[PDB]
């Protein structure tokens, strides 16, 4: 009996002063002017803390050339890494992988620097390598056996990498491309997670739960097409490359198709599950914004209930509604910090579909492709509140003091 994000929940979704981030203004100069970057994740230790190699943090982004049309970046996404000594001033480390990477292009995942010093970069293999025309087949892959070397000058990630597919949908608990009714199926965004209570090793991902035709599982057959779910796999050995599929943590059946970049933050006794979702991926009769949605339980595989009653944790203002996306939450002392990327801004009133109308120059003019100002939020049980922001893409360590709040 999988925990459900229900239509009764989504009906309550509504922008409030506690969930709306300030307006994002473009940062004064870019770390890589030639490159657009989105969907970023942190190099973490096994426990989940941000990894530090000779005083450097490492982060990973999906990247495309800046001269490319924003709407098309997803077809040629390549994983680059960046490194920083403070958490503000990031240096471009270049592409992480030299070749032998799975899929026509790579989508978001996670990064593990294991106790043994071995590097695992989990990613989504979209399509198949050297395919004729672009396909939308997603499988959870890993580039294993990496090395992270750090001097006083910077960080280089050195090869060779052993690329292999880890998981594909079973067709019973997790929908395959064949079973996809309505929009394209999801099976992506593999996020590594060691449960600090059990010690057991898991891998979360975004999937869909298959719904048979005429299942009656919803109060209207078209609602059944919106079958988004947060899937999880287990490693009995704790080997980061050996996984068995488990039952999904949470489903948004009749509510939403895309429960994107799922991840868990554990805070005192409690498991907060966070997913980023779109306005256009909501089932008909429901109205929610592009935002970070969140749920809480007393255990990793517990009865998740939505934060703030509706599930909406954080969103953009009505007058800049696509300015950020692909938020990733992480603990810092008594605060929760949330890092998205700077998405589409200065649309005036145009919808995202309408941005494909405009001249190439006018399209690139309305896309950030940098890290958003990281949001500071305060959790209090099943309730959240925005407390303020930091500099663009500040990822601080727990050993660092943050500025005071108003
Ligand atoms: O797709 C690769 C990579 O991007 C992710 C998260 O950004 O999906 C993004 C997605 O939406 C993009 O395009 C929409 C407009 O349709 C825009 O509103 C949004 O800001 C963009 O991120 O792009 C694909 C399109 O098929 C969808 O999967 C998703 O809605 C993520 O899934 C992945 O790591």
């Amino acid at each position: 009996a999988t925990p459900r994000w229900t239509r009764e929940h989504a009906s309550k979704i509504e922008r409030t002063d506690e969930t709306v981030v300030p307006i994002i203004y473009p940062p004064r100069e870019d770390a890589a002017p030639e490159i657009n970057g989105w969907d970023t994740w942190f190099l973490r230790e096994r426990d989940g803390s941000i990894a530090t190699v000779g005083g450097w943090r490492v982060i990973f982004s999906l990247t495309a050339p800046a001269d490319l049309l924003p709407g098309k970046r997803h077809d040629v996404a390549e994983i680059r890494y960046f490194y920083s000594r403070d958490g503000e001033t990031w240096f471009d480390g270049g592409p992480v992988f030299e070749g032998g990477t799975r899929g026509s292009r790579q989508w978001a995942g996670s990064a593990l620097l294991d106790d043994d010093g071995r590097l695992y970069v989990f990613y989504t293999a979209s399509g198949r390598a050297g395919e004729a025309e672009i396909t939308y087949e997603q499988r959870l892959a890993v580039g294993s056996g990496g090395s992270v070397v750090a001097d006083d000058d910077g960080v280089r990630i050195e090869g060779p990498f052993a690329h292999g597919v880890l998981l594909e949908p079973d067709g019973e608990r997790y929908e395959r491309e064949e079973q996809s009714r309505g929009m394209i199926y999801t099976f992506r965004d593999p996020w590594f997670f060691e449960d600090p209570r059990s010690g057991k090793t898991y891998l979360l991902f975004e999937a869909n739960t298959p719904i048979p035709e005429g299942a009656g599982a919803c109060g209207d057959p078209v609602w059944e097409e919106f079958n988004g779910s947060v899937g999880i796999a287990h490693s009995p050995t704790g080997d980061p490359t050996d996984w068995e599929l488990c039952d999904p943590l949470l489903e948004g059946i009749c509510v939403n198709q895309e429960l994107e970049r799922p991840h868990v933050v554990v805070r005192n006794g409690f498991y907060y599950l966070f997913v980023s979702s779109h306005d256009h991926t909501f089932a008909p009769g429901l109205e929610g914004p592009d935002g970070l949605y969140g749920f809480v339980a007393d255990s990793l595989r517990g009865e998740y209930r939505p934060l703030n009653g509706s599930g909406l944790v954080l969103t953009n203002p009505a007058n800049a509604p696509y300015q950020a996306y692909s938020w990733v939450a992480f603990s810092h002392r008594e605060e929760l910090l949330v890092s998205g990327f700077f998405n589409y801004y200065d649309l005036g009133g145009l919808t995202l579909d309408d941005v494909a109308t405009l001249s190439p120059d006018e399209q690139r003019a309305k896309f950030g492709g940098t890290l958003a100002p990281t949001v500071r939020v305060a959790l209090s049980g099943d309730r959240t509140r925005i407390t303020g922001t930091l500099s663009h893409g500040r990822i601080p360590l727990e050993s660092e003091e943050l500025p005071d709040l108003p």
